[PDB]
């Protein structure tokens, strides 16, 4: 089991960490959602599907900078919604193919009432998402740490 980003940055067998740079909607009004869809950015595969079934969870999701300060978040994992920053590990997603399959994570961030102006700064850390991978074969338990960075400023109109 290993993962890679849309630009080819990889995390090999045994886990580790990688930076993900995301393009964000430039304008988000109060009452609207800023969608950070990581399913188009993070892809994983099973290296031995003939014998092993891999299990993948979103172990934890943390918010930073402008996202922590100016937004109220929700994380959608494989069709279900949870608070963001996260309060529990999600259920498991099965990886049973060598074909690169998306990690089904998407953040839904709506501005808090105090938000106005530049709510997210270009180049800043916005989130840390921990992918936890286990299997039905041995005691392998690995963390794939995704550091999410904003590629651009996000303005909340006033
Ligand atoms: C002859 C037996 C060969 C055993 C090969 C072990 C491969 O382990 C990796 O791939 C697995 C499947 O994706 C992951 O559950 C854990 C490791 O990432």
């Amino acid at each position: 089991f290993a993962c890679k980003t849309a630009n080819g940055t990889a995390i090999p067998i045994g886990g580790g960490s990688a930076n993900v740079y995301v393009n964000l909607a430039p304008v988000v009004n109060v009452g609207q959602n800023l969608v950070v869809d990581l399913s188009t950015q993070i892809f994983c595969h099973n290296d031995y599907p003939e014998t092993i079934t891999d299990y993948v969870t979103l172990q934890r999701g943390s918010a930073y900078g402008g996202v922590l300060s100016n937004f109220s978040g929700t994380v959608k994992y494989s069709g279900s919604s949870y608070p963001f920053p996260t309060t529990s590990e999600t259920p498991r997603v099965v990886y049973n193919s060598r074909t690169d399959k998306p990690w089904p994570v998407a953040l839904y961030l709506t501005p808090v009432s105090s938000a106005g102006g530049v709510a997210i700064k270009a180049g800043s850390l916005i989130a840390v998402l921990i992918l936890r991978q286990t299997n039905n074969y041995n005691s392998d338990d690995f963390q794939f740490v995704w550091n999410i960075y904003a590629n651009n400023d996000v303005v909340v109109p006033t």
